[PDB]
This record gives C-alpha cells, structure tokens and sequence, in this order.
C-alpha cells in the first residue's frame, strides 16, 4: 500500500515530508519522487525495494550527505534529477551502477565541487544537468573540465563562482593549462 508520507498511483509515486526514505513504496512503481523531505542522508542501496525505477526525482530537500552506492540496484533507471537542493557531500561512487541512466541533473543545488570521476561507467549519458551550481574552479575541478571536453553528452554551459580570478568564467572553456596543480 501507498505510504502515509507519499501520494501513489499505479506508476507513480510522490513522497512529501518524509522521514526518512521510506522502504514500503510499493515494488512496481516506476517512477518516484521525494520533495521537502525529512530525512538529511542517502545510504548506500536505498532504493532496493523498488527495483524497476526508470525515474527518481529530489527536489527542496537538504541533504547532508548522498553515499557511495546510493542508487545501486536499479538497473533500469534512465532519468534522476536531482535539483533545487541543498546539498553537503557528493560521493565519488554516487552514481555507481547507473548504466542505464539517459539523463542525469544536478541543476540548481549550488554545489562547489564534484569528486573525480563521479560520472565514470554512465555509459548510456546523453543529458546531463549542471546549471545552477556554485563551482569552484580550483585543482579540485580540474577532472571536470576534462569530462567536459571528452563527453558525447549535452551539457550546458556552465560558470565559475569562485575563486574571485575565475569568478563567471565559463568552465566549459576552460583547458587543462588554466589548472597547474602540483
């Protein structure tokens, strides 16, 4: 049965205020959605007992942190957004196991950095989010100017907000020379 916390149809799940993430959401829901939620953390393997998920969406919630293996175990997930959040850490194997995933956004949670290699495996990428953020254009984010260049992905453009010398400068511009880390 739907959970108190969320609104259910056949497909479809939408969870509101929740605690914690819930683990009755019913099994054959394709699509689910978590906004202003309770809960400040994303463990590893959270989602297990909805396994044919082709959709997840964050959205007003404030995260501390999202783990390594959050998402895995849902090998049909084809679209996350993650957006309009805030959000304190980021983990380098967030998004591990993701194969399947078509469209990644992590729009608008002013994020000021993002760990090397986070979209590493994300083999079936053809979108991915980054608008809206609050990068910092350090040593840090060298890798993802990198990814930038190399990606079949649409990413759209985004900007530097910090260090002051880099403020609004567009990332995707930016060469490897801009860096000279050790």
């Amino acid at each position: 049965k739907c959970p108190a916390v969320c609104t259910c149809t056949k497909d479809n799940a939408l969870c509101e205020n929740a605690r914690s993430i819930p683990r009755t959401v019913p099994p054959d829901v394709i699509s689910l959605s978590f906004v202003r939620s309770g809960f400040t953390e994303i463990s590893e393997g959270s989602f297990l007992f909805t396994p044919s998920l082709q959709l997840l969406l964050f959205t007003s919630n404030s995260f501390d942190v999202i783990s390594d293996d959050a998402f895995i175990g849902l090998p049909h997930l084809e679209y996350l957004f993650i957006e309009n959040n805030n959000i304190k850490s980021i983990s380098r194997h967030t998004f591990r196991g993701l194969k399947s995933l078509i469209h990644l956004s992590l729009a608008n949670n002013n994020l000021q950095t993002l760990p090397k290699d986070i979209f590493k495996g994300l083999d079936s990428l053809t979108n991915v989010d980054l608008r809206g953020n609050s990068f910092n254009c350090d040593c840090k984010l060298k890798w993802l100017v990198e990814w930038l260049g190399h990606t079949n992905a649409t990413v759209e453009d985004i900007y530097c907000e910090g260090p002051p010398e880099y403020k609004k400068r567009k990332i995707n511009s930016l060469s490897s020379k801009d860096f000279d880390c050790i």
